[PDB]
Order: C-alpha cells, then structure tokens, then sequence
C-alpha cells in the first residue's frame, strides 16, 4: 500500500494531539499529555484507494535541531496547525514553515495551513482574512477545523494524503 507520512507541527496547545486522536479515533481528547510524542497508522480508502496514512504527533520534546530536522526529513506533508484563539501560536507558524523548508528545500512541499478550535469563535485572535492571507502568500491551503466537532478533521488529512499523492 502507499504510505503517506504525514508530520503535526504546531505550538504548544494548538491542537496537534487532539486532531490526531479524533482522527484516528473518533474523540475529543482533551487531557493528552502536552510532552508526549507517538506515531499512530491507519489504513484508509483515499478516493476509493486503500492506502496507510502514518501521522507522527510532535509534541516538541525534540530540542536537538539534528535530530528534529531528520525527523521533518522523513514526513512527506505536514499539517501546521495554530490556534485561531491564540495570535501567537499563528505567529509561530512561519517557524515551522521555515523549518520545513529548509530540511525538505521544495515550496510544494505537501502542506496544509490549519486553524484550529473553530469552535470557539467568541475566542478567536486570529482573523480568518489574516489567516487566508498568509496561506496565499505561502501558496498553501487554510482549513478551520475544530477536534471537539469533528469539523474538517477528516478534511485536512485527506486533503493533505491528497497533496502527497499528487505531488510525489
Ligand atoms: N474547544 C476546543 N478545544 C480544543 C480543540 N482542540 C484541542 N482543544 C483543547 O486544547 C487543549 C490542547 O489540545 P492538544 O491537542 O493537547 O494540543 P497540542 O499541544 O497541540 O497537542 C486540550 O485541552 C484540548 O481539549 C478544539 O478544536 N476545540
Ligand atoms: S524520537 O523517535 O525518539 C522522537 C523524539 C521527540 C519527539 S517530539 O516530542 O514529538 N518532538 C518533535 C518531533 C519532531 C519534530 N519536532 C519535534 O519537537 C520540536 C518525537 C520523536
Ligand atoms: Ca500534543
């Protein structure tokens, strides 16, 4: 089966662990330990394919820019999620980018702009127009999701598998 790799990125809090685990296995989880990393596999029919998505829950732990770099070298898209009610976790996603950029060198990496918590918008920080404006700068897709609704989870990793797919 194809294997798609897809790597979480995202400050502390965003919503990294909580996406993953409605994904993987439809609940909002609310208490996952905010150090803890893990890899978690599924088979998945994407566009009526049976293929492997393997999604790797950074939890940034790895400080050693070797060792996170090599980590980002394997991954083949990434979901960079923020917090729509936390301007500085959308700030800090031009440092993922960067990141990724520098260890995989391609602007088409595969690679969504996700906005997380869109439930929660008598919270928001962060203006949708902001958020799609960056996302055109970087020629990337925004997708709001919200892992307590379920909203657009299944949409960004399909979105992206369909971007790893298209593009390797
Ligand atoms: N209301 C709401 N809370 C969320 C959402 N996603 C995550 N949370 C909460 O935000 C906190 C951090 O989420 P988590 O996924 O652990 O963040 P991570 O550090 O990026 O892995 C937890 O208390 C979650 O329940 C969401 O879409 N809506
Ligand atoms: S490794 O398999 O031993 C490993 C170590 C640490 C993590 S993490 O906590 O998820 N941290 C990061 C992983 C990938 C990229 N950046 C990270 O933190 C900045 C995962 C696996
Ligand atoms: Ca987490």
């Amino acid at each position: 089966l194809a294997l798609h790799k897809v790597i979480m990125v995202g400050s502390g809090g965003v919503g990294k662990s909580a996406l993953t685990l409605q994904f993987m296995y439809d609940e909002f989880v609310e208490d996952y330990e905010p150090t803890k990393a893990d890899s978690y596999r599924k088979k998945v029919v994407l566009d009526g394919e049976e293929v492997q998505i393997d999604i790797l829950d950074t939890a940034g732990q790895e400080d050693y820019a070797a060792i996170r770099d090599n980590y980002f070298r394997s991954g083949e898209g990434f979901l960079c999620v923020f917090s729509i009610t936390e301007m500085e976790s959308f700030a800090a996603t031009a440092d993922f980018r960067e990141q990724i950029l520098r260890v995989k060198e391609d602007e088409n990496v595969p690679f969504l702009l996700v906005g997380n918590k869109s439930d929660l918008e008598d919270k928001r920080q962060v203006s949708v127009e902001e958020a799609k404006n960056r996302a055109e700068q970087w020629n990337v897709n925004y997708v709001e999701t919200s892992a307590k609704t379920r909203a657009n989870v299944d949409k960004v990793f399909f979105d992206l598998m369909r971007e790893i797919r298209a593009r390797l």
